[PDB]
């Protein structure tokens, strides 16, 4: 149980009498009044203690990544990695460390939809026996900007316009694309966010990245440069944009509910922790500067080396107390890890400590149960708002004869203390500059686009076409085109058509044809289909529901979550047509006999919106899902112009449809149904 | 200009050099570093004052009605209403008073969709020459509960489940319908929320209500019981649910944008402020108790009297500072 | 151990390496620098997490009573008092309840002197098994004002002038006496604050009062009006003003050190809890309205009935986490107690809950270890800043099918819930007035003055004389005279002399009635344990050996003895440079030490000129028992004190010890203070 240490703060109210927050049993369903129909009395202490706590329930949302959700789990080290790091949680084979992970979007506020297009947070806390260690990462290996002093500019430009606070959770407006084109460093992360990484199927189907180069340091101070990677054991999977848009309205909680259900049903998601390791003398060996967070290291130059596996298997008990209150910091570092002179990382260390003072309005937020380390806290800090401990040592200072030297200093040689890498040097003038080594903003965007499949590439261009079409200012649109033309002339040409703008002339300076592995989503089928969702469209008339139940029980044997849909909640029905939408499922199959709700009288009913069964099948087909029909239900496929000939379309008897749908879920998205420019 | 008094706090940055918050011109696109590829210095005061302000930008959202938008306008009285109220802003024909109005949903958080099904808030401030007078109303004339001590119970039950914070901005989950069925007073507002009032076409196409019976008092202390009504001059209009759902994803800002567009286009929306007036000795004469906020007074028993008109004709300049 | 429940939050750093607040061993004595003499690096996470916690150490002081100190203890009931109250902590003989008590002044900020002249706070929390019950009282039984809405006006007027923030911790300025004269209800508390109650010898030598009439209610709902009293088992004792003033400079921590020392030495102070009980139908039957907080109920009309005893026997471990952070509320009420329509108490209920939001900057302050009840919290409250728990019940609302009805409602008959007194009614028009029964502002101030001894009365007149002479505005001073004249023409006449104003009788409220239990100096102390004796000695000759034997015998009687000399020779507790008469309750010159009172021994680089003579002079002039052993008689002579004066003891060691211990019971010798008319020719 990853949540074991949280047991002692849990409050059980079963069988208990209602109390105030200072004890004493009460009733609190009636205000105290002066006469039968009289005014409420100030002396009603019960009312005011209850309402005061309600009145003050909210705390400020995170300044970025406000929308998110998380879970507890366990990290297991695969080996004794003392040859590369002194870090205790990586110090022995099969060593286990509790974790908590919070996934998120970036731009939207607390209540915005999970399926907005956005970068995604992927933040992990290791509660190691030598302190909390956070990898505060994203699902994309590069960031928009090269210096942390520019983060407010990026965020302001992406978040809603400050006059009317429009639009919510979206980069599709003038200020964002004005920034993207005025600060060309942003073009790499933008391309990733315009790819499938911007609309992932779930948190469980994301890879994760620390982005920055850090340092791993051994006991003797020798260091290696390192990139952190999380490799999902579920495989990477993405939606298509037209599907994410509807899903945002039909279920804004799609991702947080997906993670909750996977854990609750015993299908805990897993990620392997992997590293790229680079010697210090190769920091600038690979065509870019590893201090530059707008570049990633191609795995051709440094393969991913697996160090262990993380499994998330415990949901929180109270979302606010745990998920909302947890306070991540890249400065949560432990012995055996160090920073690098990455100018974006450098400013993060300041920003995350400082921002907790706003979100928690006090300096004692690390005493909150979800923030507490398991290893013990011994220092001379005292007081502060909400001080929750009582310190014995009255000589709260160092050095001191009266406390006998305790708490005592720890460094590299004694007490397993943290230490900065011994060899790191400073040299040169104090400057407000960036190294000329950072100046290439176009090569790696071109490399990323090169390494996607043709329809994957078309998804990127259609995202850009959609987004830039919302930009009202003509010059900004031409600025965007001028910058895309430096990445690829064909990309600029294809986007220019949607904007009604001329195809610009080639600017070949940064063009190249190289490819790299591990960045594509749609070029690989899923390693498992467990937890994927099948909507079975049925009907309460005839014998369709009995067949739908048999279909359901077989699909569940493969670990799928199957929803039987009909006009009303008859026996065996999981959802009504009125509440159903194709966005909820990874495959749609029509049960035999249910073709009666796709035309005529069965399609016109007061119990669901007109055309709803046909709309679900149409949606599922057009969004690239496996779609199927059993027996006579093939007529439902005919009614929407779909043929069994097609990839990802299955008809025939039950066992044939089951095998086909299950194969199709491995493919997940059938890109044959998406037109490519000049195909 | 309804916003006339706010111009002295307006700050124009066109044509100026970047400064810190304590003055002095600066550049702030590069951190100070110790060497060409070096670490950032703690003595970069420019960096820290810039990032500290960004780090501290957010304030807690409203505990309810967190999702909303507003605008400025003018209220004009149609008459000298001194025979029923001493209220200064109603004391003369054609008297004008600045207003600000915020419209909202109730359950959803700051970034939830405008076209969620919900009660809608309709909060009006009159900046009168005798103090601020707020009518903090909804687009539905009745409320769920009969005693304010039960508000945390109602709100907890409708807002997302506290274990996983699901579902956003929605009554369609177990705890809400548990409460509606366990606290039967809730059924009136429920029915209103399940009608077109729950999914309006826009803020301009809603009516508004103070809900509670209040009192109008004259100079010499004579009182009448009063119900406040806002009657939209744009007409009431609503969507259908299957459309509001898609709209929640296609444009979460639909109502926000619609209000902004109408004002900027010169199509300012208006409402008439109207009252039902009841003698004190009739507080219990109409088949219910006028102190009970789960009931409305049918207009057959007391028709509306029109006091004046409000027009919303100026959008805010900074959403945060104003709305 | 009354602190037992707090042991789970205590942190032991002995034998440990230094860490950050998120774990990980560290060193934090050098900033991380870019080169040997380089600038400090922003990536020094150790520096910033260290200094951030330092930079955010302070919280707002209390808006009033900012200055004070407290301790843990035990309350023991003397009986089963369910015949008068359903309160659990009073439900069985020898039933014990943990307490915390904080004493305080009122006007001064956090770092002002203990021995300022002021009303004093006396706040007790009972951690009962049916919730926290607080009695938030003062060492004076009456308050300045009759309606809580006037509290900011009173407090603004006695706190420093808002232009220069002058004066600190004092009523002796224009605005305060402008308010006392403009709002005559304040005159009663003013007289108490001008008496010994304003300058008590220690927290342990104060009585305590709930002030308000409350209600005790039995299980069946029958009620009685009640006044709470704390009666100190150490006796009431007070300083004189000219001594309190010097003490404010020589030791601003005099009272909090007193309490800490008494508890550490095993002399835990005690108070008895006593009540006055009044029938509901007699609320207005004793010459005033018992809803009026400017009145007290004379003990001749209703005697004190002891319910139990409280003993304070454990100091805090961390002052900030316990004493500074504790949040008292008169709304901290339990089953068996109820409020009254006293308009001052009424507004207090709102104000103490509200002010916690400012001091603790969040609504979860009852989760702080010092504020937590011992009885258990079960409700549907959630979230809030700094939420320290993780609630299991996901159906956080009532009523509810899904949560099976839990947590469940408790009332009078089910679950031992709180209930308002059943017979209480409201009748009449909603009003912004006060009952005309509150109108008399002068009778009880006169009753209080009438009940003090002649020198005690002179202390009151001399305090007013001192204070009003600071008022620059002439009309304010005359306004003060006119109001004083309504209490007593003689009092007004004697104050007028100091102010140079003219002395006519206004007899509407004059009377000669007296009542018991309001004087301090008319009764000697029941014990001299913990009282302090300064033994003045010297390092030359045999004086020190004699002073040690003197100290030994005095300590056998429970006295705290300080032997003083030129330097810290063996057996010396304090140097003359560091000593002052304010620190002691009696001053004894050891034999041989007369050499430091004149000639060569009195002029030394090791202490200020004349310091031993000044300590003895201060001690005598301030009414203390003073003594000299053997030849040290000459020291008394050098300051003009005669051996046979009251409270002056000369002779051999044995008679001096006996005389000093007897004089400590008297405590202050009031024949040394002139009374108006004494100097007449
Ligand atoms: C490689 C670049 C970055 C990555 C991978 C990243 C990732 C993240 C993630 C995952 C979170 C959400 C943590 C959670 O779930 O609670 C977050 C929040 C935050 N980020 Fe970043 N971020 C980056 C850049 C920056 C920069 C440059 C700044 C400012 C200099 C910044 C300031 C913040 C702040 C203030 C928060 C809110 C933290 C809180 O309120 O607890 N981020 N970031
Ligand atoms: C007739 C019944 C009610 C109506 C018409 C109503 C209306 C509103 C409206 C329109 C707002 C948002 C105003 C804005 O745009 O900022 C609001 C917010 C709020 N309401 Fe109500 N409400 C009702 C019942 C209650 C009750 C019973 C309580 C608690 C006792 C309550 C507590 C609050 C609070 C605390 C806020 C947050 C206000 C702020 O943060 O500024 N409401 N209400
Ligand atoms: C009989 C009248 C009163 C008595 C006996 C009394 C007593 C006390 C005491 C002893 C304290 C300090 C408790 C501690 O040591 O922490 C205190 C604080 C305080 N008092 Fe009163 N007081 C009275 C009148 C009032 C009134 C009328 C108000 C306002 C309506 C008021 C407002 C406050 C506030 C706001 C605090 C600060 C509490 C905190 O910060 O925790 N008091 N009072
Ligand atoms: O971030």
């Amino acid at each position: 149980d990853a949540r074991q240490r949280l047991k002692e703060v849990e409050v059980d109210d079963n069988g208990q009498f209602m109390t105030t927050d200072f004890g004493g049993n009460i009733e609190e369903q009636f205000s105290l009044k002066a006469g039968g129909r009289g005014s409420t009395l100030l002396e009603d202490f019960i009312f005011r203690q209850k309402l005061q706590h309600f009145d003050h329930e909210r705390i400020p949302e995170r300044v970025v990544h406000a929308r998110g959700a998380g879970a507890h789990g366990i990290f297991t080290s695969y080996g004794d990695w003392s040859n590369i790091t002194a870090a205790s949680f990586l110090g022995a084979k099969d060593k286990q460390t509790p974790v908590f992970v919070r996934f998120s979007t970036v731009a939207g506020s607390r209540g915005s939809a999970d399926t907005a297009r956005d970068v995604h947070g992927f933040a992990t806390r290791f509660y190691t026996d030598e302190g909390n260690f956070d990898i505060v990462g994203n699902n994309i290996p590069v960031f928009f900007i090269q210096d942390a002093i520019r983060f407010p500019d990026l965020i302001h430009s992406v978040k809603p316009s400050p006059d009317n606070e429009v639009p919510q959770a979206a980069t599709a407006h003038d200020s964002a694309w004005d920034f993207f084109s005025s600060q060309p460093s942003a073009l790499h992360t933008l391309f990733w966010a315009m790819s499938g990484n911007g609309i992932p199927r779930s948190y469980r189907h994301m890879d994760g990245f620390g982005i920055h180069t850090f340092r791993l340091v051994t006991e003797d101070g020798k260091s290696k440069l390192v990139k952190w990677h999380w490799k999902t054991k579920q495989g990477k999977a993405a939606l298509v944009w037209e599907e994410a848009q509807v899903l945002a309205g039909k279920n804004a909680d799609f991702h947080r509910q997906d993670l909750w259900d996977a854990i609750e049903s015993g299908n805990a998601p897993s990620w392997e922790l992997a590293v790229q390791l680079i010697d210090e003398d190769k920091a600038q060996a690979y065509g870019f500067d590893l201090l530059d967070p707008t570049k990633f290291l191609p795995e051709e130059f440094a393969p991913l080396q697996v160090l262990g596996e993380m499994t998330l298997n415990r949901n929180p008990m109270n979302y606010f107390a745990e998920t909302e209150q947890i306070s991540f910091q890249p400065g949560h570092i432990v012995r055996g890890v160090d920073f690098t002179e990455d100018p974006l990382l450098q400013g993060r260390l300041y920003s995350y400590l400082d921002t907790q003072l706003n979100r928690h309005r006090g300096p004692n937020f690390e005493q909150l149960p979800i923030n507490r380390p398991v290893s013990g806290v011994h220092n001379n800090h005292r007081d502060g708002q909400g001080q929750a401990w009582i310190h014995k040592n009255i000589h709260h200072y160092s050095p001191s004869y009266l406390n006998k030297g305790y708490p005592a200093q720890a460094n590299q040689t004694v007490g397993r203390g943290f230490f900065t890498t011994p060899g790191r040097t400073a040299s040169g003038v104090l400057n407000r500059e960036l190294s000329a080594t950072f100046d290439d903003h176009y090569t790696q965007p071109r490399l990323f686009f090169n390494s996607l499949t043709p329809v994957e590439q078309q998804f990127v261009i259609n995202a850009i076409r959609f987004e830039a079409s919302h930009v009202t200012n003509e010059q900004v649109k031409k600025n965007v085109l001028e910058q895309l033309n430096k990445i690829s002339n064909d990309v600029a040409k294809r986007v220019a058509v949607a904007l009604g703008l001329e195809a610009p002339q080639p600017d070949p300076t940064y063009y190249h044809n190289n490819v790299t592995r591990g960045v594509s989503i749609f070029n690989e089928s899923l390693p498992t289909i467990a937890t994927l969702r099948v909507g079975v469209l049925s009907t309460t008339k005839g014998g369709s529901l009995d067949k739908a139940k048999a279909l359901k029980e077989q699909l569940e044997k493969d670990g799928l979550k199957v929803t039987v849909i009909a006009e009303y909640l008859a026996s065996g029905v999981d959802q009504t047509y009125s509440a159903a939408d194709a966005t909820a499922f990874d495959a749609v199959v029509v049960a035999e006999g249910a073709e009666r709700v796709f035309s005529g009288k069965g399609a016109m009913s007061p119990l669901f919106p007109a055309g709803r069964p046909s709309q679900i099948l149409t949606d599922g087909y057009r969004w690239g899902k496996p779609v199927a029909a059993v027996g006579s239900a093939k007529k439902a496929l005919q009614s929407i112009g779909v043929e069994e000939k097609e990839a990802g379309v299955y008809a025939g008897a039950q066992d044939e449809v089951i095998k086909g749908v299950e194969e199709g879920l491995k493919v997940f998205k059938f890109l044959e149904r998406f037109a490519v420019d000049g195909d």
